[PDB]
């Protein structure tokens, strides 16, 4: 198969990235890995005509949110670089996520963000470099308030690196990415 | 109960900063988090008065020894962000420490404190980033003698972040904190 | 634990429409509307966070073109001290508008006796905002009160201070059922 | 005949500090609050002439720190006329956090904040007239003052604050004439 | 233990006023007071962190209105150490008229115009170190509001006045920790 990548020194922005690709065209999101720094790669799989068309759109939307890395496409990896690497093929609610360089303006991020509306806090992801990420699910209405009122508290207390809302976030990335809905 | 967090990339100064505010108010040192990057945050809980009182004043301890990134204070977090985030609640020997961004620095470090007086090097903590800190027990004596000729001898070969010693640690900070002293 | 959305207007004639094109743009209930003195009027909708922000958004765009807005605002979870100490509904407890507010008594009745004269309307009464301010209700036609009202205002402003002029051709019925506007069941 | 002592501010916050200055300062029954309209309200005390008239030097040095002093005045001895005809009190503890804005909509929002930062109860709210509402909220004198400082600052991007203080023990002659939602009874 | 707060002031009118300032302000306890001598004095008040912090703010811009403030200051958790051996407190109404006259000739003649002036009663003097001396007289408002502005007028015109000050009712807690004249 084909294989697609997005690399964005930012939790949020490979999500959102992860999130226009899977819902341009027909591709499989294996995961993701974290090479640390802040630093995180989406990885795509699907034939040529799929994943090609996936990574336009995966780049033109994430490089409104986050920090855009590296953007690729191999139409035909080598054998040897899925034997020894790992792009997967080896032998819902509403989203609401605030990355902020700083653990405690993470904690005032999420506080504030639990208190403006009905939403659940499913945890937080660690990237590396001092970056984390607040993750919260609910409503689309919810979060999108949520998000702009934790926002707002955050910004008084540490360096706030990206916020965004996913409406309705595609199957694909609730199974492979801890969103608090995985099967 | 109430919340407190201190920031700071090294190790060296969330540790006197967790040495203030125990000492200051009567406050629980719940333990640490590492964020990666060198990023650490002590993480403190109690009353609202106690909190705010002993957060300067482990605030205005941590600048002099290491750089202080983020300092806020909650007065009533929410259930939900106690029960997603490790803050605590979820359903004595002198202290030496010295902090370098690098590796070979710190074995320099550690070397030359057990040959300037008879000190215990219980082990080295990795902040992540590049950042190793040496923590070293025993009497105020001998760790205020090994620390002196250890600086002096880790500023010749690497980069060195800070230098401190405690003299009588409290002994909330030995059971939160991995300093070779836990009951 | 419902919505909350609030529209706050120096002017009972902003807020009425500020009131009519909230529950009109989505589901939610116009509880009432609270009056603080000095002119200033409150409206206050309730419902989900999905449909009382898209009905405030909807209603100061409407309400900054008829009357002076002071301060919109929503809060999607309130807390359960705030809706039991203040009155936001949550405790544990069809023809066409026409509508003129005048800073002074004098200008009102000049407005109220030309609208009648002029078409076909009926004044069902004035409000007081407080601050010297009153408004005149007239119900009728659709094209009624909008003759009435456009003639009304002419000869108001000859007399008084003339604040706010505006027609509704058809209020939704959670408008009149929790305002005064002559149509109360 | 006893003393008469008056203080009147455009504000309700700066006449409750007023009237806590008042009777801590020497022995003087606060008799009750006139409410003129328009946010001007007026705290009543009575007792010696001297005691008074101490009482009213110190409570107008402190309430001109939080809001708006208009008139300060002492009458050694009324007349028995005055007593008869106005409504002057002789005619025959918990922290305390305050916040007032001139309108409905930044009330709720200084009331919805302060709850939730810290462990406060909302009593209730009170209305001076011409748009001026006071959030009144009671608690532990850590607790209001982490609320207060949470609410005011998530009001002043909603609406006009006019004061904000915190009290942190009210003595028990101004809970008892004072709606702050500890009134002995 | 509990939490401290210290207000010193060089002048014992100026901490007489703050002393008063901080058990009215908020829940607080008045231990007592230190003369370190050289007119250097400091009222010693203890509590909780929240309402000795509160008190103390209270009673600094009380001090600065009559006297010279030296030192504010608040000690959240004192050390066992500290309470056992320093005097802390925690070792295991009529009106209220002062004068301060850096010499004893100018505090005799602000004495003898207080109780000439109306019916006022001298409880005595407190001599507060380094020249600095304060008489304190008792009794109604009327009485004595009116002794002491007859008491600086002729007391300016012999001596040099550091302080006048009236409390028309003390706390309970100022006359059972200072000598005023009032304690039971």
């Amino acid at each position: 198969d084909a294989l697609g990548m997005i690399e964005v020194r930012g939790f949020v922005g490979m999500v959102e990235a992860a999130d226009a690709m899977v819902k341009a065209a027909k591709v499989e999101l294996i995961g993701y890995e974290k090479t640390g720094g802040g630093y995180v790669t989406a990885v795509v799989r699907g034939d040529v005509a799929a994943v090609k068309a996936a990574t336009e759109a995966g780049q033109r939307a994430a490089e409104r949110v986050g920090e855009v890395v590296a953007v690729h496409v191999i139409p035909r990896p080598h054998v040897n670089v899925d034997a020894a690497l790992p792009l997967g093929r080896t032998p819902a609610d509403a989203l609401g996520m605030i990355e902020v360089r700083g653990f405690v303006g993470m904690v005032e991020a999420a506080d504030a963000m639990v208190k403006a509306a009905k939403v659940e806090l499913i945890g937080y992801e660690k990237t590396g470099g001092g970056y984390v990420t607040a993750v919260v699910r609910g409503d689309v209405a919810a979060v999108k308030a949520a998000t702009e009122a934790g926002q707002r508290a955050a910004e008084r207390v540490g360096e706030v690196v990206a916020v965004h809302v996913i409406p309705r976030p595609h199957v694909n990335v609730d199974a492979a990415l801890p969103l608090g809905r995985t099967p």
